[PDB]
């Protein structure tokens, strides 16, 4: 085929810029873009309500935390609600986190339905008028964003099907967003459940990167612009085969050695149902693995960022400075583990109350 | 490769049904879904304003034909705006049609979109919600919808592409509306434009559809529940090459038989600018032509049906039955041709009619 | 594509042309290709001395049944071997099945080969020099030439990689023969083995059939001049429900109506270990199946019509007329097969055969 | 899809050696591999007759020369006849090789083949027989095999069967390799022929490519024991366009660095046509690009290293120590290359080369 410039070189250089500026080392992503339902579970679980006012409270801590976080951070997902809310001194969000020093971005999924004829399958919609909403939210303050799928392995999942559905979205999404100077990070989440070894997550994820990246090279998609944000190599939650750090790190640097271009900026790991502990430990085994690794290996943590500020505040607003505290130690566990220089703190048992969710109730 | 039922016997035993009553012998279908826009220049050349009323008139009009059209119609598709609109008496339109022996559908697509790097392409969106809304239109009355695809023939068009993203939301459109117990309509239409000639014509739809039937295959659509509206085979607008109807019947159906399945229900025709009396000389032809067509082939006439019956119209009630017969004569002879009954009927009459070029400055 | 002629009006007659006349009414093909090592298979299983001239005396034994059997035949398929073979009388093989009315085929394929990472499926290889070898054999005196290429239900088989690489194979083989003037025969046999019910059989023979024919379309294959040659639809040679030739037949003709394109001129049917009359009440009962089918339904026999004759000659020369006798009656009965006028006398037939399976020591 | 095995670790490791061992630094690839119609293109040239001896005496020419280029060649490819031929000194040119400390590689596939309905396309054979041939290679002394699959740019090509069709027709021919214990050197070879200008070529190599490993992924491929052996990114032979030896470089690199996985453990460029002294001067740019680098970058040429030295021979014996002085030359500078380290660019202008097409005679 022959020529067709779909960005001119001054768009592709902005996206370049900001894709990088995101995954700088020692930096990586606070994911804090949970839909009202999903942040109401959190709510209830310590015993305050889910208002309004409270969502803008919670979210604000995280927001406001002190300067240690800020050579930390390189970005923050924000959901469409927080990205309009103010601050006590009426600073509006998107302009505080500009001045600690990092990008604004924005969930823009519309959440996934369901796939007839496929063993409980899902792919995400949301793409009518997602240009729309691209132009104004760049203009209102965003620079990034997120669109995630899920899939999941099991007897004969993922099917043909879905990773090819999942996988042109994906690629249709992004497309969109380069066109409106959003850099796009393509989340493939692969759900860590089953009775599967670690073995079988390393074979599916590699097929999935393939499908991915194809698609995505098929659409004319800008790689420089754009970010990978998958699952760590990890066997099913209820899979009985115990795992080191170094096999876990073998496996998930493998992959992506077999998968992503060096074309792509950055790989963004997601928490993945992992406890705070155990997520940066992997963190800084991936950058420690002995293996040439092109792109820069960072996170995206959600909870994993956050747990104990959560239950910190436990909705008692005098409980303030002590929960933003967590969070920062948090952040600087991470900052040290992308760039393969972090320790651990404790070996005892102190990670998740709800660990495998099989054996009598959840919410 | 593990099969699962998206539909059971009693979900596909009613799919199956609709179906076969729209392309019933004889029927056709009457496609009047113009957008609010749309309709407003058809109007606005017979001293009607784009006014609700005055296109909701129009729409009465129409629906409200002599018992001489209750055969000739098979399937009436209409707009949202229309599908809640009463006559004047209190019985809302779709139970006008249903007691006239038609059935009712609904335009569900959300107009098109720019693609990635492509050749002035496009792409159709409208799949959020529709799940619900085709659940909403169901309980409301619509028992078949419409999606729309747009392609274009060029040095370089389609694009692969443009034929993989156009062939797979059909697709995906095509699940979910079988899902709601609604039949969906696959409507790839190529552009009549450009010096392009019939061979070229013809060899793209064959790609396209062997494309689409394959796309539809892979998202396990049950065929006999769905009816393919493709654009007539004919050479470009611009193209100076002299064709018979004969030999354009010649080229559609030997594209139909190489791409298009058995188990298809019908096959539905556009017009694609093409005067009233040549769709309907051409229609004819087709249904005339020795080739084994294991699908019925009728029509799908929007602008075919209310040219001259728009044409002929003033202002109030004087021309709600000049306008009326008009039409009425148009849908008796369509019915003609999908049969092979329509007597040649030479045009010796007034001119066409739709922007009849009568443009200065009259009286 | 804008449209690049692979094959000429002259070029595409020839190849309908013979593509008719071997599935007139009433016609079909008698596969004795059964090879040097497999028909030694059958040969000295019974003692029988296998030899090049016992060999020779065995087709021409086939080959000199009289004009009872003429209309029966369309075509007969050759190893390479007997195609330089003479008979008795002086005269060439190819000649006599000429004066008979049939026309004459050859096997071009090499044999399967296993793919590297599969669960025991194979490939076929055979395309090195094919062009030449196509030219020398229309040279020699053949008009078309067959290919198979096998595939297996199981647990997780067939797998994407095995519906691809044999549906593109079989692509390939046919363009190489359509340019030397050979009617080509693609055969994606799908083997019975496993414990599989009927519905289990007829999904994966959709799939695979989807896959084979969008290949073509990308390889520019004129479907008009091609035989398909599959599998019946039926339950594995080890399934517990027994279901009437009615189920068997409505099955097998849904599935190619959901599947193969009417441009298809005619498919052939392979015999699958079913006892000689067993393929007969198949056979009939497709073509009385109400559905509206719009090929050639007929049979590529080779066990199924030369079961009974090598049993009956008995390596004895004094057998002769006894023998030819058997392959006689058997093509008569499947020559009113092939266009369902074929009804035991009674007309009452018999449902299962083993029952090994279907009863009380199967549990 | 399913988890399933292909190689064992054995396999794995053995593969990734030899193919570390040829892609080390200093080290590149001697493409002698010349069959005899192309060795009957230069061999007449220098007047020397073409006969098996002097075709003998040359091979051996190369070989014969000071030990001060080993650590310049680490894979020599030759053709099936060489193998089997010896020096004379009464060894087998295999075991010069070995003892000289060179890896032994072989041509395996039997030419192009052209495509129908394409633009003058081809794609190649070989397969049948494959694995038995590269068994019987290794046992004597063959470790790497070679495949050349060729594309010409176009206004219509590369047609997407083009891309299609040789991309899968590698995958095949690696995945024998593997199983053998070879080591499979892939190349898409793309054509300079055309007028088009530099970009052009970059953005068809991305596309080529992408498919390229695509393939190789649902093959089940091991991409640690294989190597990349692409052309240069530069204009067309009649581009009327200038281009700097950086500019050619970072073009290459940014193909190869958006589509190419690091698992690749070696990428050795061809010749392609460029005169000795440039070869080395881009492949040394190449090197010195900034940008990120994460597989060797070398060598596999045969004229451009066999030019000079064939002159300095023209069938003479007294010219021994002569031509192949030539040879350690070439060698050499090319080491220095693979390196970076080859002399600066500044030498463009003394001689300058074959550019009629940049001259007033271009117009």
């Amino acid at each position: 085929p022959h020529s067709h410039p779909a960005l001119t070189p001054e768009q592709k250089k902005e996206l370049s810029d900001i894709a990088h500026r995101i995954v700088a080392p020692g930096k990586g992503i606070l994911a804090a873009d949970e839909s009202t339902g999903s942040i109401a579970k959190r709510l209830q679980s310590i015993g305050t309500e889910n208002t309004e006012e409270n969502r803008r409270f919670y979210r604000q801590l995280l927001l406001t935390a002190d300067d240690r976080v800020n050579p930390c951070i390189g970005g923050v997902i924000l959901f469409h609600e927080t990205l309009y809310q103010k601050a006590d001194d009426g600073r509006p969000f998107p302009q505080v986190i500009k001045s600690k020093g990092g990008v604004v971005g924005i969930k823009v999924d519309k959440g996934v339905v369901p796939l007839a004829g496929t063993n409980g399958e899902t792919t995400t919609q949301g793409l009518d008028g997602l240009s729309e909403r691209c132009a104004q939210y760049k203009k209102d303050g965003a620079d990034f964003a997120k669109w995630r799928c899920v899939l999941k392995i099991g007897e004969h999942t993922p099917s043909a099907l879905a990773i090819m559905e999942n996988a042109n979205v994906l690629a249709r999404y992004a497309s969109i967003c380069q066109q409106n100077g959003i850099v796009p990070i393509v989340a493939p989440e692969i759900l860590p459940d089953g009775d599967h070894d670690l073995k079988r997550c390393q074979y599916v994820t590699e097929k999935v990167l393939a499908a991915v990246y194809k698609a995505l090279s098929d659409h004319h998609i800008y790689l420089e612009g754009t970010l990978l944000k998958p699952n760590m190599v990890t066997p099913g939650h209820a899979c009985t085969q115990k795992y080191s750090h170094e096999e876990i790190a073998m496996a998930t640097v493998t992959a992506l050695r077999r998968t992503v271009p060096p074309a792509v900026t950055g790989v963004t790991f997601l928490s993945g149902g992992q406890s705070e502990e155990e997520a940066s430990i992997n963190l800084n085994a991936i950058n420690k693995c002995p293996l040439l690794k092109p792109w820069a290996l960072t996170f995206s943590y959600g909870r994993a960022l956050q747990a104990s500020a959560l239950k910190a505040w436990g909705g008692k607003k005098e409980n303030l400075k002590a929960a933003q505290e967590e969070y920062v130690k948090r952040a600087l566990a991470n900052s040290l583990a992308c760039q393969g220089k972090y320790t651990p703190s404790g070996q005892a048992g102190a990670a998740a109350s709800e660990s495998l969710f099989i054996s009598n109730h959840a919410y």
